[PDB]
């Protein structure tokens, strides 16, 4: 049995990479909980499987969710 | 390599109801594509981990969007 806390997490790392927002299959939004101590952000990619971690700190991101929304 | 895959919108119907933040449990936005020509947002409410699509268009879920947004930075 896995430490409750962390358990759900997905991501080890953050891309800082500006994302394209018409390369974007679509984007998860995960708020933190009590399995997962940390917002987390999941961008996944039209082309090759791709998927990314980004950084919900981060503004840029913030633009993106916007246009996601709005487009 | 794309895979198979859904052709429609996947939204049954959509929800034009306030939402409290701190239901949810995940929310996904998917952009209009040649699929489905428009915005859906698919939550999943911490109950039963409930998958209930959200309207972009209504203005309670654009306020839903815009708590998310500032309750996500410090």
């Amino acid at each position: 049995v896995p430490l409750s806390r962390t358990v759900r997490c997905t991501c080890i790392s953050i891309s800082n990479q500006p994302v394209n927002p018409r390369s974007l299959e679509k984007l998860e939004i995960i708020p933190a909980s009590q399995f997962c101590p940390r917002v987390e952000i999941i961008a996944t990619m039209k082309k090759k499987g791709e998927k990314r971690c980004l950084n919900p700190e981060s503004k840029a991101i913030k633009n993106l969710l916007k246009a996601v929304s709005k487009e």
